[PDB]
């Protein structure tokens, strides 16, 4: 019931192209990219060397992709204003692409005839939005961004335990493989970000990271002022409650010994460590939250344009 | 003046050996390791798979190992109170097997006639010790611990900041690669131990650790909350001053980006990285410090050797 557009064919666009093509009211007309043909395209999403063989059944005719019978418009613009979205009546271009990830260039979907446009990345302009977090705030923007996966695994579990015992401000520091035997540290803007989708923490929370040479599974350590005293039990609980209800798909939890590989696919945007933590006193402690670099964000791109749509 | 005997002839083992053989008034008399011969041991501290190829000239008698002249008893015995310590006049066992880190297992040494004993491994009975933090504190114990490379870390870094700004309480997290394709979680009692050192801190610190297949350098993430306000310039400038004094060997300081392997073999305990820590709020910062998992702690234990001499 919903036509849609994917422009870039990385590895997001790819991913987010086969849960795609499984959402009964979704309808893929399109993917674009100028720097693969055809022919190329067809090859990468069936033997990928990132998601796998494509189990499917795929082919093409130098014009479409043919995906178990389903025909998907391929094209090579440079410039997504050139792009047939208005003849093709699409009602929301996913921009996967890293280069169109502001209101002024993402705009040029609009131009070519897209409805709306979703931003596969953090924006400096667009609003954006973390489902399980503020996609109850979509008040029918035109341009939303979907934030990165590592603000995706930190927002809900910031939410969960501000909603039930307030942060007075956090520190958060990433371990992730997000795209040799050396640590790396750099900066992040992902912990800031969470202020644009929970206003109330604005200028409240921030960290950096450390890219390490592991599989695509990352995590994140927040390490939080609490407002109310509270005790671990109580911190788990509540976290759990939150995984066992709507959010059921977006938010995690286990108190198992895991290892990040374990995560590897998992469609969760974060999974709450409930061994991995450790509280020092009772409004200081440090949170621990896994994230596949990739399944639980594309899950949620879908997710988004479907709740836009 | 001062001899010692080494027990265990393991990574640790051996770096002290390559290092105490070069203190001008150190006795290495024996080492100890009744898993290997006096032909393998002399193999291996030569051609060291962990250390390098020994510069110096080595071989052996079948009972005596000799290094660049200098002759090293060497035993194969299960029972450290069957040692010969007595007789060789040994001042000061290093026990480097971590398997006779406490009062009562370490104290066969001293009964085997070793006037002193120092674990290189944190005890809980032994008093510890952390050259840079408290070794002035020593009072002529005659079984010692030298902590361990995380403790040996984070504690010089602990002590500069409380000293400075106060500490009122921390959370610490290390990612390291401390004796594939994961990240793992896992209980630490390095920042606790620091509490040890520094008892005013007792109960202050904790943490926890991140296991990731990395080159031998490691590094600890320390959150903490000041008692009194200050800029991150003005934290700097403290590391910077003690890392220009004294302690000069023992701490490090950059502000440059860095990658872990630019650590490996350096001997300092802890090297201060003003550019990877990130500071939220005026009493509350993330600090950043490198450490190589072995150089830095195995020059402290020779370093620990002297000082109780
Ligand atoms: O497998 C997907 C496609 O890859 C490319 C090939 O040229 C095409 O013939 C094939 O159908
Ligand atoms: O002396 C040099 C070498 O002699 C021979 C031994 O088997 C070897 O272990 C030793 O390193």
């Amino acid at each position: 019931m919903v036509s849609i557009a994917i422009n870039g064919f990385g590895r997001i666009g790819r991913l987010v192209l086969r849960i795609a093509l499984e959402r009964k009211n979704i309808d893929v007309v399109a993917i674009n990219d100028p720097f693969i043909s055809v022919d190329y395209a067809a090859y990468m999403f069936k033997y990928d060397s990132t998601h796998g063989k494509y189990k499917g059944e795929v082919s093409h005719d130098g014009s479409n992709l043919i995906i178990n019978g389903k025909k998907v418009a391929v094209f090579q613009e440079k410039d997504p204003a050139t792009l047939p979205w208005g003849k093709l009546g699409v009602d929301i271009a996913v921009d996967s692409t890293g280069v169109f990830k502001e209101l002024d260039s993402a705009q040029k979907h609009i131009d070519a005839g897209a409805k709306k446009v979703v931003i596969t990345a953090p924006s400096k302009t667009a609003p954006m939005f973390v489902v399980g977090v503020n996609e109850d705030k979509y008040n029918g923007e035109k341009i939303v961004s979907n934030a990165s996966c590592t603000t995706n695994c930190l927002a809900p579990i910031a939410k969960i335990i501000n909603d039930e015992f307030g942060i007075e401000e956090g520190l958060m520091t990433t371990v992730h493989s997000i795209t040799s035997g050396n640590i790396i540290p750099s900066s992040t803007g992902a912990a800031k970000a969470v202020g644009k989708v929970l206003p109330e923490l604005q200028g409240k929370l921030t960290g950096m990271a450390f890219r390490v040479p592991t599989t695509d599974v990352s995590v994140v350590d927040l390490t939080v002022k609490l407002v109310k005293a509270a005790t671990y039990d109580e911190i788990k609980a509540a976290v759990k409650k939150v995984s066992e209800g709507k959010l059921k798909d977006v938010v995690g939890y286990t108190e198992d010994a895991v290892v990040s590989s374990d995560f590897l696919g998992d469609t969760h945007s974060t999974i709450f460590d409930a061994a991995a933590g450790i509280q020092l006193s009772p409004k200081f402690v440090k949170l621990v939250a896994w994230y596949d670099n990739e399944y639980g964000y594309s899950t949620r791109v879908v997710d988004l344009v479907e709740h836009v749509a």
